[PDB]
DNA sequence: ATCTGTACATGTACAGAT
DNA sequence: ATCTGTACATGTACAGAT
DNA sequence: ATCTGTACATGTACAGAT
DNA sequence: ATCTGTACATGTACAGAT
């Protein structure tokens, strides 16, 4: 049932092979120009973030996020109006620290040494305002895109936005938890304007999908098998197919089901409450929070508590209304949309 | 009963505060001399190990372990007769006979320093005990106003993989997990001078057994603010507790140490992995069943160090049997009596 | 003026004290 | 149940070195 | 400051056992 | 149909060399 539905989403490994090969030759080539070159961005370093790298890629190998994160010295922010994730940064070339300013060089950059290879068929795509990304296009022989985010790296004790943040006590512990707040912290140039930049946890966040368990061998090879992940797999799926066939959907990403999920992973903290013989109950229980979620307008960030991803500023109640009917539609009438 | 045991045993915070704040000092001040420019032991890093620093010293905090630790660069080291355990290995360039690095020479340089450094606090009464044969620590004995002894301990850093004598060893993956044991196999391993001849270094795993001790759980919540408590550390303080009071007064046992029960106590949070099965509301049938395991080691005289398979604590050699049939009589006694041991 | 090994500043888990 | 001392990990300030 | 070598975790593909 | 065991593939941390 379910079972068959991974099982198409399941990647190939042969797809794995070819697609990682092409993409981490461009990667390097364009790491190695930022450093080489005595350019603005000499320090910077390698991160690879995202479902490719957390093992819930579904469908195909076609979609990569790296981020390139720079170290820089003290750095004071400023909370930008109180929505927790968006700050001004202070104290070369790029003064206020300008999210734009600094993104456009790197960008300038990016796309003048893809320009000089002629190995593999890559372009460029065109810049989405207050995107934090330069998207590359491989055309391989197949269509693969590849997301290059520029990070700031501060080592300082995390904003005080995420105090309250990280509700991993009752699941990861105390111990995983003030571990992971010694690790640093990431600001990437989305704009909310165009000096703004956003906090990241996507590191953090990937250490979570790769430790997900009460117990320490929770997927491991000496212990039990979870169906954490696969959950996660068949919701993105879900929204996905519905993204594709219905434009009333645009507000919506899956960053908000990856959200929700470390919201039910909190609540249901245990192994046992996540075993693969009740994938079914499980899925279903992912949705029926989902469902809550956008009935009370309510999709808190995990780390940023004070953050609502489903205020009525971000997505209209309309928009909110229609996912609830197309979810609960699927959910009642065992999930045709998996069928195409 | 084991709970008002346990009571007994518990450390006062005013003994800690005061044991601790003069065996900084020393210790501080120990290590800043070695620090000498023009010291042998220059880079040396201070490694707090053993029960104190693991939360399950008893009675009393008076007695530290200590390791100086002192990275060294590329040493070739060769076992030493399947062994397991012990080593040869291959400015630093005084304590070196031809290719090969002397415990000895180099332990007793360390001691020689230390025992000037002790000589010239007159803040307050620190000695430096008589040095025992084959034991790789300088031991302190503080009189405060009460008696507390620091053992500190030169040890080798190496960064390379562990030696092949560890590879089956540390059998946490259906306990701790595969990560990490991977993560604990790629921090580094000691080497510390217990010989076995005055050339001989011995494996260290000090840094790992403390590690294993603050994270022993099966679940990352284990005795934590969110979690639920075990009665691990517990079972491991009333056997120390039960060794300690037959040892102090039959001399038979001198052959066994505290090291025995740790190891076998590893043994037993392997054998059985589940927080649960470690419940403190079954205090009495786990502390019963370390008993039992411990008593099969003693009849089967079959101890296997934890990280290093093939070497046999309990070996013929090293105990004698005599020891080990009159250890066990006193553990069956103990316990099919009551412990009256424990009223002592 | 600049760089740095040492010490301090900060934060929290563990466990004892209350 | 809450409060508090120690240990330990990480960040940063700076007198003494260069 | 950069690269390779090693080890093993996380995957997948497929056959034989259950 | 599912589980287990092996092979084959990629990602990632860290040491030692350069
Ligand atoms: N990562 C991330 N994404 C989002 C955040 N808020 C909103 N989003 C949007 O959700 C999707 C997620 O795409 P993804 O990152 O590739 O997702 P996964 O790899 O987990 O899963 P899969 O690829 O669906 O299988 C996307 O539409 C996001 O839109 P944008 O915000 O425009 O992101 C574009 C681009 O920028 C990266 N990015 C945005 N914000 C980032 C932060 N804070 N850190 C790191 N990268 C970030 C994004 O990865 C993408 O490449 C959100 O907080 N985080
Ligand atoms: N640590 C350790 N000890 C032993 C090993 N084999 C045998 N032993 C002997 O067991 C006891 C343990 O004393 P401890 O280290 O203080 O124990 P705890 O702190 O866990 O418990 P508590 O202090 O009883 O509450 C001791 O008699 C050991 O005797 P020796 O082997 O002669 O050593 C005495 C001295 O040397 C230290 N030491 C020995 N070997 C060491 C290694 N490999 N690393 C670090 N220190 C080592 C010992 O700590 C003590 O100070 C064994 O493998 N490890
Ligand atoms: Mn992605
Ligand atoms: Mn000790
Ligand atoms: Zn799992
Ligand atoms: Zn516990």
């Amino acid at each position: 049932k379910l079972k068959k539905v991974l099982d198409k989403l399941r990647l190939k490994r042969k797809d794995i092979s070819e697609a990682a090969e092409t993409v981490n030759k461009v990667v390097e080539r364009l790491l190695r120009r930022m450093q080489k070159r005595e350019s603005e961005f000499k320090g910077v370093e390698q991160l690879n973030t995202g479902s490719y790298y957390e093992h819930v890629k579904i469908s195909a190998p076609n979609q990569f996020n790296v981020m390139f994160k720079l170290e820089v010295p003290r750095i004071e922010l400023q909370e930008y109006y109180e929505t927790g994730a968006f700050y001004l940064v202070k104290f070369s070339h790029f003064l206020v620290l300008s999210a734009t300013k600094m993104l456009s060089k790197f960008r300038k950059i990016i796309k003048e040494e893809v320009k000089e290879i002629k190995d593999i068929d890559v372009s460029v795509e065109k810049e989405k305002p207050g995107s934090p990304a330069v998207t590359l296009l491989i055309r391989n022989p197949e269509e693969i895109s590849v997301d290059i985010i520029l990070a700031l790296e501060s080592k300082g004790s995390w904003p005080i936005s995420t105090k309250e943040g990280l509700p991993i006590q009752g699941w990861l512990g105390t111990k995983v938890r003030t571990n992971l707040r010694r690790e640093p912290f990431y600001l990437v140039p989305k704009n909310a304007q165009g000096e703004t930049w956003r906090l990241s946890f996507s590191h953090t966040e990937k250490y979570i999908l790769n430790n997900h368990g009460i117990e320490k061998t929770c997927c491991e090879s000496s212990g039990a098998k979870c169906c954490r992940k696969e959950c996660l797999k068949l919701m993105k799926y879900l929204l996905e197919q519905l993204k594709k066939e219905f434009q009333e959907l645009d507000a919506f990403c899956s960053y908000h089901v990856k959200t929700a999920i470390f919201h039910m992973w909190t609540q249901d903290p245990q192994d046992s409450q996540w075993d693969p013989r009740n994938l079914s109950s499980c899925f279903d229980k992912l949705l029926a929070f989902f469902l809550e979620c956008l009935r009370t307008e309510k999709l808190d960030h995990y780390f940023i508590p004070k953050f609502n991803l489903f205020s009525q500023e971000l997505i209209d109640r309309k928009s909110k209304e229609f996912l609830s009917k197309k979810i609960e539609y699927e959910r009642n009438n065992g999930f045709p949309i998996f069928d195409k």
